């Protein structure tokens, strides 16, 4: 287990498997041949699910949302390593979006109305999101409805299609959903954008041989590869550690959010 010819590698179900399976297929072909292993890819129906399979030591390397890694984090023998740059930095942000037919185009129009979430351990699709909602004196089963559809893909479905009037998701995922025509940009107004949150961590296993682990983040480092990282529009890999999702922690206080 120091050192398997063959690396067990979780991805976050932030959008639908085949989605998340076919971004990745460059940077997995990429990383057996740098680091001469097979790759064996996992996606889990929900983020806790990933947590749960993290905590009982079934994978070798994960690559985990800010929040479900600060809670696999308490749970689990892992460590983040790297994170995706993008024009120089290392954050992404959260929107809040409103359905256009409907005309939710302000804070004020959410009141009273549905507000899609995606999975309950998700950053920018809840915790965030649920966060800029609160500061506007919005309040969930109190002056609006929520409803967790799951993924941010759900979400933005969700509020295209009217289902949801307003929704919380990832910036660069509603980006990615606009330019690949799974949405109509017509349909969706942006209310709002968050504050810049720390990248998802790729994550690895702590007992891992310390050879593998140097080798594994050089490799990541080393990635130089516009094409393997386009369906994530990044430039490169950079480093994180721990303490860089300390912000989220905090924000996770902030809300009162009960995992256990
Ligand atoms: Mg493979
Ligand atoms: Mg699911």
């Amino acid at each position: 287990k120091a050192n398997p010819q063959k690396l067990v590698v979780a991805l976050l179900p932030d959008e639908s498997a085949a989605t998340v399976i076919q971004n990745n297929k460059g940077l997995e072909m990429y990383l057996e041949n740098k680091l001469n292993k097979d790759i064996e890819l996992f996606v889990s129906t929900d983020y806790s699910s990933m947590i749960e399979v993290a905590s009982k030591g079934r994978l070798d390397l994960a690559y985990f949302g800010p929040l479900s890694y600060v809670l696999a984090k308490t749970k689990s023998n892992i460590e983040p390593f790297a994170a995706l740059e993008k024009d120089g930095k290392n954050t992404y942000q959260a929107l809040v979006i409103g359905n256009a037919e409907a005309g939710i185009n302000s804070y004020e129009k959410i009141e009273g109305k549905i507000m899609a979430y995606g999975d309950q351990a998700s950053t920018s699709s809840h915790l965030i999101p649920k966060s800029m909602l609160k500061q506007k004196q919005l309040k969930a089963g109190e002056n609006y409805e929520e409803v967790f559809v799951g993924a941010h893909d759900a979400v933005a479905i969700a509020v295209a299609n009217g289902k949801a009037q307003a929704g919380g998701l990832s910036k660069p995922i509603f980006t990615a959903l606009i330019e690949r025509g799974t949405i109509d940009k017509n349909k969706v107004i942006i209310i709002a954008e968050s504050k810049p949150f720390p990248q998802y961590p790729w994550t690895m296993r702590s007992d891992l041989d310390s050879e593998l682990k140097t080798q594994i983040q050089q490799a990541f480092l080393e990635l130089e590869d516009k094409a393997i990282l386009k369906p994530f529009k990044a430039d490169a890999f950079t480093l994180v550690t721990d303490q860089d999702y300390d912000v989220v922690r905090n924000l996770g206080e902030v809300l009162e959010l009960n995992f256990e």
